[PDB]
């Protein structure tokens, strides 16, 4: 049990998708990350690892026009740079 | 930011010496522990580093008649079993 | 309470992390020099216990490049060179 603190954008973000709390565990957090791009679906409708995020609140935070969710490391990072870490 | 939870005996030891939160780092964790240690003189005064909780609730919780402060990792160790982690 | 003095050089160092006496007490100091080195990033990445001063102030007060937290004499000796009396 690793708890983290999202920033107040991201902690925006997992909270429209129903999170509750203020600090979270990875698990938590790439969970509600995911559900958010699927729900929006920011997914690419042909290929489902593909996500195209600029022009919306994700891409702010992550800072990239897209990305794959095979990229782990990057997707850590982008998440890192969120965190009141 | 990484927060870790201590597990009930091991909060009342860290709120015994100041503590008030439920979650805390691990600098945080270690700083208390080093208060409650010199608060109440389980450290050896002819080697201060050589700690004796023998006979007291940090023994107990760490499961150790004594230890160095130089084992470090063998103190992690110890506090990793205190955390709800 | 054993207040100390540290020679221009150390006391100027202890100031640039928020200290304001001309003596202090070991506790005070070592709290503060423990500051220091690490929000100032003078630590092993991969072994916390490893401190690089050189290239620092630091390394000129101790005369060291670099040296482990667990040298404590050694820390002690050192910073009884930066000590009047
Ligand atoms: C948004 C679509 O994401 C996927 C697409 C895939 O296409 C083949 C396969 C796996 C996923 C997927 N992997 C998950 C994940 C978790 C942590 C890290 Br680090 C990386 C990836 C996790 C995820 C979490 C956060 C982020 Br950011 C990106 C991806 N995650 C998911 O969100 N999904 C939703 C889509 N489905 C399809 C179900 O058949 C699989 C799981
Ligand atoms: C999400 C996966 O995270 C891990 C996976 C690991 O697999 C080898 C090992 C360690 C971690 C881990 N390291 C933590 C961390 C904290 C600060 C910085 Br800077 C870097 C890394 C911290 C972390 C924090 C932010 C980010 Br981004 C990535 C990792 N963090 C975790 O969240 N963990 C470690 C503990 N475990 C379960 C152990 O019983 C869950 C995952
Ligand atoms: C209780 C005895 O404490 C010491 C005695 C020493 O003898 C020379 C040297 C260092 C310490 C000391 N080191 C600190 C520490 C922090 C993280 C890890 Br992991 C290990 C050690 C930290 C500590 C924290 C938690 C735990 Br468990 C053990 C040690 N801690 C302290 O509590 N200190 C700092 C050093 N001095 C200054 C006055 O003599 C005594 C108090
Ligand atoms: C005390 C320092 O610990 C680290 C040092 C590292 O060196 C770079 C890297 C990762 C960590 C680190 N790993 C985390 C962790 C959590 C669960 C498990 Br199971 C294993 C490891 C978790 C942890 C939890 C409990 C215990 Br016991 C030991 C480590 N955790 C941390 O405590 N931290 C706090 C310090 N930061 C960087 C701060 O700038 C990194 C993450
Ligand atoms: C900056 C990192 O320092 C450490 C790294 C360690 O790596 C595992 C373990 C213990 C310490 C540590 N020991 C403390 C200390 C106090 C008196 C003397 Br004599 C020697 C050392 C004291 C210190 C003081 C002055 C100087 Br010089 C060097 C170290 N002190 C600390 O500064 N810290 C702060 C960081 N934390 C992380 C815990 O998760 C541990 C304790």
């Amino acid at each position: 049990e690793t708890l983290v603190r999202p920033k107040p954008e991201l902690l925006k973000l997992l909270k429209s998708v129903g999170a509750q709390k203020d600090t979270y565990t990875m698990k938590e957090v790439l969970f509600y990350l995911g559900q958010y791009i699927m729900t929006k679906r920011l997914y690419d409708e042909k290929q489902q690892h593909i996500v195209y995020c600029s022009n919306d609140l994700l891409g702010d935070l992550f800072g990239v026009p897209s990305f794959s969710v095979k990229e782990h490391r990057k997707i850590y990072t982008m998440i890192y740079r969120n965190l009141v870490v």
